[PDB]
């Protein structure tokens, strides 16, 4: 009943590098507009845009209804942004996927935008300091990556998973050395053009076109990634170089009813099967996937093994390999270009970022079912079964 | 097939007033367990909590999971924010309708929560400023209240509707003083008190129990009213008499399929029998309500005579004179408690809070059928049928 | 040689008091006028108007010339402002006076100048934050009142004095009381009226004229003094009661030769015999008068026992009962119109504001001798020998 | 009678260049501890330090101590900062040259430092901002650089200075070039090795010494200056290329008296034979060198065409050549190793870096009388007559 039509990515940017002055809508505009175009279908036929978006302050009213505009989507049609924060992207699909389900709308473009760069600095100052110092405060560090419950960052939690499960400082470098390895790969050859829609940074002194992701290392070694320090736990075991980055970017996906794409002579990316969303310990947040996973494939009627490809998020390589380790899928089938510790990981956007590399994947190599997953701070997961026609 | 179990709703405070320093979460756990005691559901039987905000920045990460959390739901379930400006509050009860509609969860806990007052100024730093005085933002008026393609204030967009459907300023104040007395009114008579759930205003030097409407004024006068000046046109006619607040407060309501109502027992408040979302021209957004309204009713087979009692949101008395003039719906059965203007205007609890006042008068005097709809800041509207069973 | 023609201070503003958000120049240009008219002596007069303040950030270019100007000083003449902390405002008169005597100037205006309320939170901002929270400085903690090698505020000095001098809480307690009985008393009999020159509030909603010292407590109990809490040691000795305040105000004396005064027909509050500066460690920098005194008395020629009265600063009882129990001058001639923890305490003026506090009462009692000295944060102390003709 | 035994300067730090985040203290301390060596003076027989600083906020309590207790100047001496803007740094030495005359010091150490790429940005938050954007002022270009008059920048009075002179586009960037090809030649020959003591900037990653001016530009055509925008008059005269910059340093003079020089042995710098300091209209206050140096020339019973070596501060070269026009010395030599287009301007520091460059070069070549004299923002100018030994 419900497929993605098309889809497009922006390339992630390095945090304050490429698009380190981009706001996230002009991101998302773009990508709106890709995914119009990709599918031969007009803003004009669009009914709502949904963008996932964790942090959005200072950017004004409702960026989703302004990356919508700037697309061209006329004002007749409405937007909102979402946030399940690092599941935003995905969830915005499933919510996209449910407004088609219950007859509300029959086209919708939904996925995540955001810019970590961008993000400001605040203070709540109605009542004046009479005396002594106040913090700024980072809204992305507060807002986005610390635990609301425990004070601590995600890595914090991340090292919980590790010492949890008994994950060596070795084998999480392992771990984000292959995802380095994989998405270089990937890149070189041309796997991530299909997917991504180049971006316009509008200069002054020049327009620059960013269409790669910079912040793939290329020939990441084993022993550059042995001699860095623990990031978040001083006597630690995770580290900057097996810890996803502070990244921006914007993805998303075209949604309609099977028959309209089949009315359009559109060959739809795929069909989405079942999505699902599970709690779990905010302390081991990273464990989310596991539950969602499972349950989204209960939904789908879908065995683990049923599954050609798999793209669950690298938000670390401790929680990635708990992950891996706890389903048992194929490592072989995981994240085949690389994952977010080698692109990036743009909060809000992560979802429909690895949406559509599931999906060009899926094409490519003619897989037939798919699965995207990604841990959520909070201690959340949540997953969605794609099956392509 | 999908009813509206119980509701409650925080008292709506004044800017700056009783909830100056409580960050929206606290007051949204509030009303979150209100719904459940009230309808006699465990915390434990939730699998999602739905919070329309359009102004978290500096509350930490995703305030929908703090709130539930806070208020006994398990670290099973999951929660998730979203805006849609002050559609928000609204729109999560019909986006929690589709998720037990798709078969994706039984019961949700839907509305908006939202602390104007603690909303922080702020200022994009990392580049650092190199010479020159920059500007530190209002994070409410920039993100909430200021248009972002005209780069204008609400109360413009209002002006704007003022001068196109020849709403004089005699007319709007008549308005304004309607809702303070019909406010005060209702409030007199114990009419607000099954809504409102009592907050505790933690302190230090003393515990304040809030169960009042703070933001209503008693003995509003004509004259005084006809004294104010502009507020955004400076020969203008909108003023901070005939303009809603800026103000705090928490709604929600508690959902399940109607039969789940029936195996627990439940009398229910209503079933949801159509919703709907239209956009419209940013300069004109007041009329929002027009387009979504309609549809709603179209979308749920009824005619606007049809309509027992109906809540439009008062965002201003120039957009309030205009959705109803064109509408044509007897004036007597909208807003009878009085409205946002009187009330407040808690801009991601609004849709919330006027759904709350809308249910627990159809109880009250018995009507069977109820619209409820706001204006949404950038051009949209939102609109959703009850019926009482 | 040289002498003291004239003086003038204004009230001293309690803290966002009077003077909340009065810039410390326009407090100076009044104080500027009142030397001037006091002495019979026109601006166009004037060589020189030199102004201790030591928290200016945010007033603009040299504020000491803006009060110049304002008072009408001759854009010919020339204004500087100098810092040496608490000892800013008596230093100021000193350094005015070495004008004279190596013959650069005949006429000089000197005092100091504070707004401690108008003075700013800050931050570095040149180079970005890339990531984190920072800090907003209030610069009047920073810059004012923290002792810049050990990183504490003045009154942890207060508390090293407490306790290297074994002055117990209760004789600190006695010591604030006897202060503002003093002061109040003073207040009440008209003896600040001399002194004071009147400072009108430039208001919108009507102007008020400030004639009083507002921080003066009317009717201090040693029952209130002896429950307060411990302001900077949690188990200390120091409180907000036995410790100056933070304030705001200006002051000065208009200087000149005798042999000019003569000319004129002036009869001078005094002539300046003698002053010194000099160190001490800036963990006991409340001992400062001692050695400054001891040399200022060396260098006039006198003995202890030949003052008349004294104006010893009152920044914290702990170091007011230190350098009298040391000096061991009479206590009944020290500050016998009550001192700055009843006053209160604008760090720059301070210097002048005692000043005139001891050339109006010296001339009021007909004491013939007279000493003004102040403690300064990094480790200093100021003094001055009057006699008078 | 006063002799100046030695000098010492740091070389121009750019903005926010080799000294970006270096506080001035720092900078102070090394020129502090360079002048005692230079001397063969022990930082124990120090009486005091005076140092000139304009834009201290946030740098913590009087820097100028800071400076001394780094620099191992006794506790038991005392220190200050003063401020009479771009002349501070004379002043300074002015002021300390007071203090010996008068008798109430020995031996001094004074100067001025800056550093302007630490200045902050400020509010006053105190009373608290009820809504709205505000204003985060830089505080370099608010108290260091704006007229309080006037409220426009030190360069607009540069516009006013070059129409009232009638001095063209043209005429002031060869003036602007011939500044940098001589600060060019003389670095590159060596003439500022023996003013300049190196500067360990403290790294982390490694340290940095530095000595060499880099502000300075090599290779300085009339092509590129002629081709630049006016800065501060969208249709002036004044460029970035003809006006001083923004920078960073420290510099100072060590002072006692020609007999206790002629006691220890040393061969001094000079005497210092006369300083004046006189006021102009604010709106020409480039023109302030002019009546100062007029002033301090018949207090020396000097005749200009009596002096053999002269600096006069570059603040604009609009002023600089209306200083030259009216005063009428011979240009050869004015500023013979460059001035401050090419050097750079730390305002609290400047006179007494042009000091030092003063006192090397009469050293150097053998010239007997010189002079030092800068213009002061407000109006004002300051001088000062050197005669070797
Ligand atoms: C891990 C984290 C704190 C690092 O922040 P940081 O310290 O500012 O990061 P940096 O990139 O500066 O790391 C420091 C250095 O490590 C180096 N580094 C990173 N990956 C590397 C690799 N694979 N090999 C070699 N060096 C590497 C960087 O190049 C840099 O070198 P430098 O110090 O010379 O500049 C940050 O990326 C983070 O919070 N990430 C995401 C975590 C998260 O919770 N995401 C949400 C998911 S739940
Ligand atoms: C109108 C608005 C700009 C007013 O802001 P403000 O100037 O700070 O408001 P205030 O409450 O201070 O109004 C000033 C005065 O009006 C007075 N006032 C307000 N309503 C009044 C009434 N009915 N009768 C008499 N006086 C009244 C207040 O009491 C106050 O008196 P004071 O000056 O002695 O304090 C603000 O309410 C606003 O932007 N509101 C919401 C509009 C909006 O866009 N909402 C989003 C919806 S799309
Ligand atoms: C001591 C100090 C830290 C107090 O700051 P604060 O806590 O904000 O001060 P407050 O005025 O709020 O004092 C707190 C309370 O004590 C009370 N208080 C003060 N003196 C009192 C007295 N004599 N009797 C009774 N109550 C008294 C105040 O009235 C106030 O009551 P409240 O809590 O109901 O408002 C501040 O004055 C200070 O730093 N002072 C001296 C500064 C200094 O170092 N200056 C330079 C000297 S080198
Ligand atoms: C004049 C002023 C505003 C310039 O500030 P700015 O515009 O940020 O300065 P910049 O140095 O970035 O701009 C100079 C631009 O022209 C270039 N430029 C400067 N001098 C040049 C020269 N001599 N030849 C060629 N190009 C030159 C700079 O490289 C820069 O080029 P870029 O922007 O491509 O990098 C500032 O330096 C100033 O305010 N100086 C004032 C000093 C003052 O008032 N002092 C107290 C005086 S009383």
């Amino acid at each position: 009943s419900i497929v993605i039509a098309s889809a497009a990515r922006t390339a992630v940017g390095s945090f304050n590098g490429a698009f380190a002055n981009t706001p996230a809508h002009e991101l998302g505009a773009t990508v709106i507009s890709a995914v119009l175009e990709r599918a031969g279908v007009a803003a004009g036929e669009v009914n709502e845009v949904i963008l996932g978006q964790v942090l959005p302050a200072g950017e004004g009213q409702n960026p989703a209804r302004q990356a919508a505009m700037k697309a061209g989507v006329p004002q007749e049609a409405t937007a909102w942004g979402m946030n399940q924060l690092c599941g935003s992207g995905l969830r915005a699909v499933a919510l996209g996927m449910q407004q088609i389900a219950t007859g509300d709308a029959s086209i919708i473009v939904a996925g995540g935008m955001e810019s970590m760069s961008m993000a400001p600095h605040c203070a709540h100052l109605r009542g004046g300091v009479k005396m002594g110092d106040f913090k700024m405060i980072d809204t992305m560090i507060k807002d986005g990556l610390t635990d609301a419950f425990y004070g601590y960052h995600m890595g914090t939690t991340a090292e919980n998973v590790a010492k949890q499960w008994q994950l060596s400082r070795d084998e999480q470098d392992a771990f984000a050395v292959a995802s380095q390895n994989k998405a270089e790969a990937a890149q070189k050859d041309g796997r991530f053009k299909d997917e991504i829609v180049p971006f316009i940074v509008k200069g002054r002194k020049g327009d620059i076109t960013v269409d790669a992701d910079e912040y793939i290392r290329h020939g990441a070694t084993l022993d550059s990634m042995a001699k860095l320090r623990p990031a978040f736990d001083k006597e630690g075991t995770v580290t900057a170089g097996n810890a996803s980055g502070l990244n921006d970017g914007a993805a998303a996906a075209l949604l309609m009813s099977e028959a309209e794409a089949s009315r359009r002579g559109i060959q739809p990316l795929g069909r989405i099967v079942s999505w699902a969303t599970v709690g779990v310990d905010p302390k081991v947040m990273g464990t989310g996937p596991i539950p969602a996973s499972r349950k989204a494939l209960e939904r789908a009627g879908w065995k683990i093994g049923d599954l050609d490809l798999v793209e669950a998020n690298e938000a670390f390589a401790a929680q990635a390999c708990a992950v891996n380790k706890d389903l048992g899928w194929d490592p072989s089938i995981v994240n085949v270009n690389g994952g977010a510790i080698a692109i990036g990981h743009p909060i809000g956007a992560s979802g429909a970022r690895i949406l559509n590399t599931l999906l060009f994947e899926m094409k490519r190599r003619g897989a037939r079912k798919g699965l995207a997953t990604l841990c959520i701070g909070g201690g959340m997961g949540v997953a969605m079964c794609i099956e392509s026609l």
